[PDB]
């Protein structure tokens, strides 16, 4: 359970992200695909992309980055009270997209890296730890839904 102060650190940096949702979403997906190429293979939509320059040039990738970060921002702003938001997301990611919880750990690393690069003054160690706790809570709750559905592993 995050404290109120932890949530305030999370949402303070997140309000900075929302000034350029699309640039953040590109940086995060590109970092994910470069650091963990197995993740790119889950996207029939993107797996034709073979270089970082091609990834940066893809408008459809930039669009999907906005989809992803908009969903995550709506979850963070619930400060843990996010059951309604996670149901469809866990369902689609477990049963349609076939995304292991481990790959959610990978994108969480990518999110934290990009926030640190773009917002260092609002992403000191206290805020890094709070955002790690928020993303852990996200993964914990998704993992429980995966387990219900027979996909935790
Ligand atoms: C912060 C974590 C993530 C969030 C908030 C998120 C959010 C979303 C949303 C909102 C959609 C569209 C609606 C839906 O299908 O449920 C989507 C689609 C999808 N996501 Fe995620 N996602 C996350 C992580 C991942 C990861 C780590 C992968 C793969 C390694 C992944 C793979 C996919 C795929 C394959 C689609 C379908 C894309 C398409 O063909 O249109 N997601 N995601």
């Amino acid at each position: 359970v995050l404290s109120e102060g932890e949530w305030q650190l999370v949402l303070h940096v997140w309000a900075k992200v929302e000034a350029d949702v699309a640039g953040h979403g590109q940086d995060i997906l590109i970092r994910l695909f470069k650091s963990h190429p197995e993740t790119l293979e889950k996207f029939d939509r993107f797996k034709h992309l073979k270089t970082e320059a091609e990834m940066k040039a893809s408008e459809d990738l930039k669009k999907h980055g906005v989809t992803v970060l908009t969903a995550l921002g709506a979850i963070l702003k619930k400060k843990g009270h996010h059951e309604a938001e996670l149901k469809p997301l866990a369902q689609s990611h477990a049963t349609k997209h076939k995304i292991p919880i481990k790959y959610l750990e990978f994108i969480s690393e990518a999110i934290i890296h990009v926030l640190h690069s773009r917002h260092p003054g609002d992403f000191g160690a206290d805020a890094q730890g709070a955002m790690n706790k928020a993303l852990e809570l996200f993964r914990k709750d998704i993992a429980a839904k995966y387990k219900e559905l027979g996909y935790q592993g």
